[PDB]
């Protein structure tokens, strides 16, 4: 008794109208633009041409809402326009519901998946290296459900925050840091979005717990940098092998988000020097680069992951860090780890099927990855790792494609994961 096209669209239209959440508020406002600089300023982040963008968007309608997919601070609305042309309106919000990102783009098309070959043939894009790895975790080891290039080390962007989380948990267990310990935002520690903590004023005091929460749930770069500063680079590097990484040297020096941004898209000479240097020279360069960021979001574009300016790991490294975090969570009887890991599942999840879902995304120019750990109410866990890398960012896009492939795999779990 699957809903028919007409039923599906009506359900989405009503859900959008009824949604009494920050995403509902923002999506309805955005849809209103489609169907006043002072009111725009009040709806966007404080540090937010737009009237012209809205004019161009409006010229593509009239629009009909066909699907509505809110997920905490992120949301997508599928729109049909004249002649059956479809678009997706994407929203990303800050912590109080102000709009950070609002885009209207051609629809991303992902079929319902019947077989793993459907996944591979949908995903494959000339010029893009990709990898799909799916396993069932058991007492007796991992059962491989599907694998394409899991052994290939690839850049993974904010997947690295999973390793930072395991390092943090290890220090909590050793008693060198506490969940309620205070970290302090300084001008030097501020990074770029993703995240919201960069929007806090200088001197803002925040607990380790709340910083780690934002580091994971919002992929907060500033949160991650505060944690990495508190632990120290050497402590994080020493934690990598035990945390699950097969070859820690691939991620040494272990970069902060601030360092990736500043090195990757700042001074071209400094970046060339990085390429020429060994680990010692790279550490020395990073120390000299310490200070307040000069690079801004508009500077990003060119790919630099090929120069080692990212965080490289294989699919097996991602499975091990997620399984390790599952173990870390169970050991932490306070539920602090679990609360952090489950806050944002990246999708609308069937909670009657899945007791817990861990999720992490990562992206950089030419880099996209999504991973989930899903555990059912009987205690059976699955891990799904999706990765793309390319020399040209336009071959990958904003990540709705790879995320959507994950969504369809999870929707078809009875066929692809738990058959
Ligand atoms: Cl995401």
């Amino acid at each position: 008794s699957v809903p028919t096209p007409a039923e599906a669209a009506l359900a989405a239209q009503t859900a959008l109208a009824a949604d009494d959440s920050p995403m509902g508020d923002a999506a309805r406002w955005a849809m209103g633009l489609l169907t006043r600089p002072e009111d725009v300023a009040a709806r966007f982040i404080p540090t937010f041409n737009f009237a012209e963008t809205v004019r161009e968007w409006r010229s593509k309608g009239p629009f009909t809402v066909r699907a509505y997919h809110p997920v905490a601070h992120k949301g997508w609305v599928v729109l049909s326009a004249p002649a059956g042309v479809r678009y997706i309106l994407s929203l990303t919000l800050d912590s109080s519901g102000l709009i950070r990102i609002l885009t209207l783009k051609p629809e991303t098309v992902i079929p319902d998946m019947v077989t793993w070959n459907d996944v591979e043939e949908t995903l494959h894009t000339p010029g893009v290296q990709h990898s799909v790895y799916a396993v069932r975790l058991t007492p007796d080891g991992h059962e491989v459900l599907h694998a394409s290039a899991p052994e290939r080390p690839m850049p993974t962007g904010s997947a690295y925050k999973l390793y930072l989380m395991r390092a943090l948990v290890a220090e909590i267990e050793k008693g060198t840091v506490g969940w309620d310990e205070i970290l302090t935002l300084t001008p030097e520690l501020r990074s770029l979005p993703t995240g919201d903590m960069q929007d806090l004023p200088d001197g803002t005091r925040v607990t380790v717990r709340e910083t780690a929460h934002k580091m994971i749930a919002l992929s907060d770069n500033t949160g991650a940098d505060l944690v990495a500063d508190r632990l120290g680079r050497e402590v994080v590097e020493r934690s990598l092998a035990a945390a699950g990484h097969h070859d820690p040297s691939l991620m040494r020096p272990f970069l902060t988000s601030h360092e990736v941004f500043e090195l990757g898209w700042g001074d071209p000479e400094r970046r060339a020097e990085w390429v020429r240097q060994d680990e010692a020279g790279r550490r020395e360069l990073l120390e000299k680069m310490a200070g307040v960021m000069t690079v801004r979001g508009s500077d990003l574009g060119a790919t630099v992951h090929q120069l080692g300016i990212d965080w490289h790991m294989d699919a097996f490294d991602v499975v091990r860090v997620l399984e390790g975090l599952l173990q870390d969570s169970g050991r932490d009887t306070s539920g602090t780890v679990e609360e952090i890991l489950t806050a944002y599942p990246g999708l609308l999840i069937d909670e009657e099927r899945w007791r817990r879902v861990y999720f992490k995304a990562g992206s950089s120019p030419g880099v996209m990855m999504f991973c989930w750990l899903l555990q059912d109410h009987a205690g059976i866990s699955y891990v799904l790792v999706l990765r793309q890398s390319a020399d040209e960012q336009r071959l990958i896009g904003d990540g709705l494609f790879l995320r959507g492939i994950g969504a369809k795999i999870i929707e078809a779990e009875a066929k692809l994961l738990s058959s």
